[PDB]
């Protein structure tokens, strides 16, 4: 990494440009040239160059894979005045801190809105109760309610959380993995009500986004779930639309999952101080911002001011009380093993394989299992390169014949292998697709993506 | 349940059953409560099952290892001898029998293997392990050799491997720290490379067995072996006239077989415990008691000291007590099974030259706190046809079978999840295997999976 | 074997005893011994045993597991005169013969009819049609109007049959294994109307032959389909019963598979002559099939004479009825895996698992295909004995190591030294149960011998 | 219709084919295209199995038997007095079920290579190499390395005294006799492996350590074609080219191969093909045009042969063809190639015995399964159905199995058996289908083994 410049890294979908142009106004009041690059998977990129000391000084992405960047200590401790921070909404700050100490700089903040066709409906319900009945009164005219995603437990996550579900316990400065609430009450009553509407025929079990989005954007519904990166493909529709605050359930607020874009600074750059200075005197000030947002949107900010000039939009407002409302997705790396014991458990419980409590119940105890993912893993690398990807991951020649010597069939010497590989190395640091691509096996990468 | 105001005592039909019926049936004399002694088969095996039902015997006699697994699901009532009566056994005997801070048993016998030498071919054995090389070319002279002893299995090595500092489970106070186990060392990285540098020597062959062993020091073809005193009968037999000493020392330190101890405890359920109590101190453990249990057959080495050193004048029996004080006990937790499994593969692989010393006990060290293995081995003496209905007669209950069901893709894969979650769930060992395998009449199934146990 | 005697084996739930009287009076006119014993799985050890030249001279069994002892030659050719054979029904000779040469007497008669409790229904449907009518007026009153086994494809087929479905064609003397007719209109007809039947809810997929069998003897349903070894049950129960021809279906008659009873003698016995007078001149009569029929009833026998005597009974009558309106079941191997094949698709069909056509289409391909079957032997021995079993099997120690060699993963290797083993011996020769039992693993064969 | 259309690969003379190619034009007016594209080997079936591709193919006549019994190559007709033009053995490489599939244009087989400074007199009899192995290790060489990983290397003295792949009699190789367990195979790897236990070979020695220790003067001798000889002309070694020893007096026996060119059996302009082949492409100015745009080394016509036969390395070549056998066409030769390789490196090793190893290859040479099994290691499991799919195994087939058949491994390998029978090897079906899935790398490292 060079000394005495600034690097970096934001992802090709963001205004990379406008922040190239809060850079080079960095460049005239100090002479430091930034360049600002947008390289592909930077996500699994940056711990693979960052963990050998190289890389860039600055990385913007999604708060959640800092966690495990902060787990092997690839992000450099910030720690900002307080008066900086009270210039930015708390729970952003939240999003990026582990162990206690904040890793990254809130940027800006993305969550799950009721989207709703003043069209067919100039007032949309502000419960989930009122949904049925209002169902029933537009199916008569060949419309429906509310169509949204009921394949990823992302959308449907709001629902079970609003009267008690949760994901891992937060209390001090630490998640709590050994307490899991996808069995508790408020989680079977979330629950119970999206599988009546389907029992109910006022969904169908078998949407997904994009029969949800279609059946929106052609007016077919009168209300969809989904985020502000939507908003575009209703623009090019025909169909007015309104974003507002997610509809309550037993009087309580639904609780989307929050998403906060962040800046964390590599802990093998030499620029820390430069960093640090871009990001709280250049970056992170209505100007700044306002130079990215013109490149292309970032929706709801982390810095205060900037978005009480952005709320200006219902729709950007909305995100931001929707945002309050939720969780900050927790940044930890057994979040993998919580989304897929959940989703099955969404899925058979919309399905009728298997009740709410019984879906419920086997996702409390699969939220906690990570083994489902190495099997995943092993039936995704070609049998015959097993132990040379094993290798290629770094697990130790000396654990590879430990296996061998007591383990017979081939099948269980891998998975062997694999567990004690984890528990030798924290997810998540690229290092499975870096070995597959490495290997010559982009396609086996691609396809575990 | 059992029955009050009766004692009912199983025993293995290999020991004195007769000579404990009538110290029992004095003991009725004094009384009038009936000793019954049966020697039921598998009574390891049907004890747990039974005691876990509220049934079973009022005492169990046993190898004092496999109470640790009774006591750790409370089958066992704790046992509070007087302070006095504990003074009348040996104090090394007690050590056996605790399980977490409390005794559960009283000591019996006490079992350990000893250096069983050939008097014609050599009337002074040797005294060190280090002496045994020059012993044995000297000898080889006359198509003789010094020592052959069993080598595939590592109860018969762990003597010299423990020897200079190896050990199973570390064991501290009163608990064995499964996490701390001990063949990975420098005093076990040496035993065994002297070991195998025997084997590199060709002073002993890497394929010898017990059967090979025991046949030849029986023809006289070798003036040594390392054995138990159940060997003692086969040589007795034989034409050869042997002694039974000490084993060697090894760079100064005494070897360290394994010792086991036969146990007396008593049924958490029980309601004539303290009637129970009563006879195994009173009447059984004492000189008049044990001696009418040695005389059916006999004890070897006991734990009370006065008898003892009556047998002690057999100086094989004072052979065995002076190898055990000099041994390590025999832990009786569960994970002993892993231990087993690794270091034989060590030996194994050691002697033959798969693995250098120090990655066989590196690797061994790895894998004795993993009970994969072991799991992998349950799933392959099951018809994979039976799979489903196995976990069930387990009593892994049905929501969990349904949680790895709906999680878990391949089969095979479903099927250690499941037996793996058991395993969590339940605790070793209590016979919960080979009760569900010889319920659903694959009786064949389970002695194939005993068969290496 | 002992020559100058005759030792015949027949199963325990025939009447053994009665045909050891017709051996006796055998006796009187001979000076020949003949023994009669019932060994259990005799079906199975009769072919390791005749392997080496031994067992009795005369077994009994049904026919089609003659076509596997037959064709490794462990059966005699029979060539009775024609005036004999002329006493026997035509279609009982073409169940025991197997590649042009006859290798059995036939005996006995047997196939499905339908059985109705007349108290509950006097007058039976003579059609398939009307009962889907009959179920609703009669579930109002908290019965059923047709239960019997739908997880076996035995009690299934006769409706399968009926418009056209058929196993293997029979042209010339063998069944042309590249001609199943589980594929055709016929077959998709009758299959599409048993599927229907469990939609409109007047089945259900899940009735086997135990809660066929007692919701028919409780008197909770009027109709059930079951052969003559159902009738004694039923007849120690309440239930008021009848017996007669099975239903139509489109018009053409339901055509069950027909079994029989066969008599063929050892290839390796020295009595062959001996063993021939004792069945045409002394049990195929009418004396010799009373004899052993009043010790336990044959139900309908292969003999004309003696059929119509016993088809006074309007029961056997039956039976004979829907015999000759079936089709002999043929004897050869294949049929293992035609089972397999179509057990599958109706249990599909019949719980939604798969689509009626693309059920049958599935048992069509998979009908001539007995891979499925060693891959279910792979599964019920115990992974750490599979050399033992295999070596148990005779597989020989070249063969287990040169598939070892150059085969890596386990089940591969597992299926390949039952793949090569099954070239150098034909089923079924009882050598996979024996060879569990001689490992003290009945438990294993216990379980494999269900299917 | 009106055009010839010709597939060389570009190993060969593709340029110099074009030169003569386009004299074919001049006297005609019919184009001829010489192409050579890559994987023209797997290429070539795909279109031909669709009734495309070129009129005339170019490669090994091993592969040509496979092309011929899916009926995708032409019965060529050559003259009779056409046909003595040519060597008699190198139209029994190019014969299928009686039926001529192509004409032999060149013919290769391996040879003993030495180094003539480090040894001016090459060892005639394989019984030498011993004794002469020693003298030269004092010397911190050694007498002979060869690659001992592929038994193509081996086969030659392992055939010496009797041994023989599948024996051939009328016009047809009979599949139940295979010669690999015979007395006069046991000697002849008996031999080979008694040279490793005495340290004269080692047996992890393969095509690239042989290759550069000759090359680089580290030893004296080696067994490699007429494909290595420009490395070793680079090399600073001046070496020379040989009859192979013999062993226990009989000759060593290497395959042979001859490169042909088949006439595309959904071609309409096959008697346009037979006119250029004939008359302008086996023909001494035809073949030379060729020849020095690259070289061919041994060719199957008698006139020219003489022509470079001047050269004794090529004159060696040929003698050793004619002393070995013609690599059978057929395409159970899979299976015997990986029985064999797993003999020879399990003799070699000792994992194996010599008669215990050859015993197992006498069963399994015969035994395709062993192919399929590495098919299904080759491709993710998580991707099988999609592989599957790709191959165009049928859906009513893939349903079939899944309806049949529970375990997963078991599911895989009947849909591969029951697709190969409804399509037989080999068409390269399983290397197409796996660079359709972006999964070249599996397919290259499965292309790897063959």
């Amino acid at each position: 990494i060079e000394e005495g410049k600034l690097v970096i890294w934001i992802n090709g979908d963001k205004g990379y440009n406008g922040l190239a142009e809060v850079g080079k106004k960095f460049e005239k009041d100090t002479g430091i040239k930034v360049t600002v690059e947008h390289p592909d998977k930077l996500e699994e990129k940056f711990p693979q160059v960052a963990a050998t000391g190289d890389g860039p000084d600055i990385i913007f992405w999604a708060h959640d894979r800092f966690g495990g960047y902060a787990q092997s200590g690839l992000l450099a401790e910030i720690t900002p005045a307080a008066a900086f921070q009270d210039k930015l909404y708390p729970f952003t700050w939240d999003a990026v801190r582990y162990n206690g100490k904040l890793i990254a700089y809130p940027i800006a903040v993305e969550a799950l809105s009721l989207i709703y066709n003043k069209d067919l409906l100039p007032n949309p319900p502000k419960t989930w109760e009122e949904i049925p009945a209002l169902d029933k009164e537009l199916k008569a005219k060949g419309k429906s309610a509310l169509m949204f995603n009921l394949q990823e437990p992302y959308f449907t996550w709001p629902l079970i959380a609003a009267d008690g579900g949760y994901a891992f316990k937060y209390a001090a400065g630490k998640y709590d993995i050994k307490d899991v609430g996808v069995d508790n009450a408020g989680a079977k009553a979330g629950l119970t009500f999206l599988v009546d509407l389907i029992k109910n025929k006022h969904m169908n079990a078998d949407t997904d986004y994009s029969i949800a989005e279609a059946a929106f954007n052609k007016g077919e519904t009168a209300m969809t779930i989904n985020g502000p990166w939507a908003w575009s493909n209703i623009d090019t529709s025909a169909v007015n639309y309104g974003v507002t605050v997610l509809p309550t359930f037993k009087g309580q607020p639904s609780k989307p999952f929050v998403g906060v874009l962040s800046a964390g600074i590599n802990a093998a750059s030499p620029n820390k101080e430069l960093a640090k200075e871009f990001l709280e005197n250049y970056l992170l000030t209505d100007e700044g911002l306002e130079a990215v947002n013109k490149d292309k949107p970032l929706g709801a900010v982390a810095l205060k001011s900037y978005e009480e000039e952005l709320a200006k939009d219902p729709r950007i407002a909305a995100t931001m009380e929707n945002a309050q409302k939720g969780e900050i997705m927790p940044n930890i790396p057994q979040m993998s093993a919580f989304w897929y014991a959940v989703r099955t458990a969404v899925i058979n419980a919309a399905s009728g394989r298997q009740t709410v409590d019984a879906a419920l119940a086997a996702a409390q105890t699969n939220a906690a299992r990570a083994a489902a993912q190495l099997y995943d893993v092993m039936d995704a690398v070609p049998a015959r390169r097993w132990k040379e990807f094993v290798r290629t991951l770094g697990l130790r020649e000396a654990e590879i014949e430990a296996v061998e010597v007591e383990i017979c069939r081939f099948r269980d010497q891998q998975y062997e292998m694999l567990k004690r590989w984890r528990q030798q190395q924290p997810a998540g640091l690229g290092a499975v697709y870096a070995a597959l691509e490495r290997m010559g096996l982009e396609g086996c990468a691609e396809d575990l993506r």
